[PDB]
C-alpha cells in the first residue's frame, strides 16, 4: 500500500535554548485515511558516536486514535541525562532524532545536527574536563533537517 502518513514539516521551537532546557517540536503531518492503530513518536538523543549504548530515548508519544486529514501536535521531551553523555562528545555537535512508527514499524526519522557550546569566553579557551552543562547552549541545526523514510507493512 501507500504510506497512509506523510509528515509535512517540523518546527524547532525554543532553538538557541539552555542545554537543561526541554526539546520542543510542533509536528505536522497528514493521514490518507483514518488509521485503525497506533502511532508513536519518539526523540532520541545520539550522546556519542562511540556506540548506539549512549543513545536517550527522551520521551515517546503514543496517539491511540487516528483520524484522516491534516495534523498538527506539540512534542515536548526532558533534556538527556548530561551523566550518560561521554565528557569527550558533551561540547560540540551530536544529533537529535524525532522517530515515528505504526504497528511497531518505524517509517520515518527526522534527524537535526545540535551544536552545544559555552557561554564563556573563559569556558570556551579553557574547557573543563567534565563538561559545565549549566553554561552549555544548545542550538540545533533546524534549516538542514535530515529525513529518511522506511517502507513498512501499513496494513
Amino acid at each position: 500500500s501507500m504510506a497512509k502518513v506523510q509528515v509535512n514539516n517540523v518546527v524547532v521551537l525554543d532553538n538557541p535554548s539552555p542545554f537543561y532546557n526541554p526539546f520542543q517540536f510542533e509536528i505536522t503531518f497528514e493521514c490518507i485515511e483514518d488509521l485503525s492503530e497506533d502511532l508513536e513518536w519518539k526523540i532520541i538523543y545520539v550522546g556519542s558516536a562511540e556506540s548506539e549504548e549512549y543513545d536517550q530515548v527522551l520521551d515517546s508519544v503514543l496517539v491511540g486514535p487516528v483520524p484522516a486529514g491534516r495534523h498538527m501536535f506539540v512534542f515536548q521531551a526532558d533534556a538527556p541525562n548530561p551523566g550518560l553523555i561521554p565528557d569527550a562528545d558533551a561540547v560540540g555537535v551530536t544529533v537529535v532524532l524525532i522517530t515515528c512508527t505504526y504497528r511497531g514499524q518505524e517509517f520515518i526519522r527526522v534527524g537535526y545536527y545540535v551544536n552545544n557550546e559555552y557561554t564563556e569566553t573563559e569556558l570556551r579557551e579553557n574547557p573543563p574536563v567534565k563538561p559545565d552543562f549549566s553554561k552549555l547552549q544548545r542550538n540545533i541545526l533546524a534549516s538542514n533537517p535530515r529525513v529518511t523514510r522506511f517502507h513498512i507493512n501499513w496494513e
